[PDB]
DNA sequence: GCTTGTGTGGGCAGCG
DNA sequence: CGCTGCCCACACAAGC
């Protein structure tokens, strides 16, 4: 989406000069799709698995369907979404 | 190989 | 007024 990652600050909207993609939520992890939840652990919690999210979250390995099967580790959720707080 | 399934991609309304 | 929550079709890979 061209609005904002589901991520706490990540307002890294679509920009191809920058090196990301976009993806939906692993609709077909839900419970992998729920600790995302977990990383997304501000008030301000951006919208659901229905919105999409980009690269730079997590793991090249995790990606996508170009992981193990057709999807991303189970054990993999999005980390990098930040240090700790922006200023 | 072609067709179907899942990933991919962006928007509008209600409340501080 | 801006942000959050949920939906549909197409391309590539797998199956027949």
């Amino acid at each position: 989406m061209v609005q904002s990652c589901s991520a706490y600050g990540c307002k890294n909207r679509y920009d191809k000069d920058k090196p990301v993609s976009f993806h939906k939520f692993p609709l077909t992890r839900p419970s992998l799709c729920k600790e995302w939840e977990a990383a997304v652990r501000r008030k301000n919690f951006k919208p659901t698995k229905y919105s999409s999210i980009c690269s730079e979250h997590f793991t090249p390995d995790s990606f996508k369907r170009e992981s193990n099967n057709k999807l991303l580790k189970e054990n993999a959720v999005p980390t990098i979404f930040l240090e700790l707080v922006p200023r």
